[PDB]
């Protein structure tokens, strides 16, 4: 029922839906709690978004980061958007990466962008369990 | 004089100011056109920003990203925010990293005038 690029996202992996955005759990997370926030409209490039979509996309991203930071016991967050083919985008749909960070997770803080640019899978039940847990934070 | 963490930024290196945000050039760019977008209010963590500040900050980031992609002849952009110490934050102030990207780009400070030159160039793009 949800669109992510050329693929249909199962609802079970989505834990937030706004008027214009939505957040989903990752099939291959770089760290625990690595989630994605996207516009509901499938546009490839960040510059394709209207102003209200930009506001919604990142107000949502703000709320999602604070939730995943607490749930996965992080003390900081990495936000990253790979806006276009030459920045690592695989799925042709604007998406914001939200990663909880803990002291010592990467000995080098700058090696989490190597891992993001290289975007074996988690199970449907494992992903739906994680999303269902995160849903509790938004009521 | 603009405030970025504990640093006072000279206006000469700032190329955009909105009602709630401002953009400045980098003293230590990772690639050509690596710029920074910040709230005018010095808050350390992203969650401390009000909603109107979040919107303004990233509507600006969209504008700034479109400009640096053109000027530095990029074909994509990397947006990145190191929100907190365990995410790499050096300056205790929310800032979005905006980087023009080129095919094959990946696979010790700048001078004031070199930075003031770059800021002067980017300002022209917001003159319409
Ligand atoms: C049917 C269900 N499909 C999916 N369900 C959940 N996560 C998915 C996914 N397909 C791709 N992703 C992840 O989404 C990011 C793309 O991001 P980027 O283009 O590399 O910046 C990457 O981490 C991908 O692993
Ligand atoms: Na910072």
């Amino acid at each position: 029922s949800f669109r992510f690029g050329q693929c249909l996202i199962k609802p079970s992996v989505v834990f937030l839906k706004t008027e214009l955005s939505f957040a989903l759990v990752n099939r291959k997370p770089v760290v625990p709690g690595h989630v994605l926030v996207c516009p509901l409209r499938p546009v490839e490039r960040f510059h394709d978004l209207r102003p209200d979509e930009v506001a919604d996309l990142f107000q949502t991203t703000q709320r999602v980061g604070t939730v995943v930071e607490k749930h996965f016991h992080g003390t900081s967050l990495t936000f990253s958007m790979q806006d276009g083919p030459e920045a690592g985008q695989t799925v042709k749909h604007v998406n914001v990466h939200v990663l909880p960070r803990k002291a010592g997770d990467f000995h080098r803080n700058d090696s989490i962008y190597e891992e993001l640019q290289k975007h074996s899978w988690r199970s449907e039940e494992e992903m739906a369990a994680e999303a269902a847990a995160l849903r509790v934070y938004f009521q």
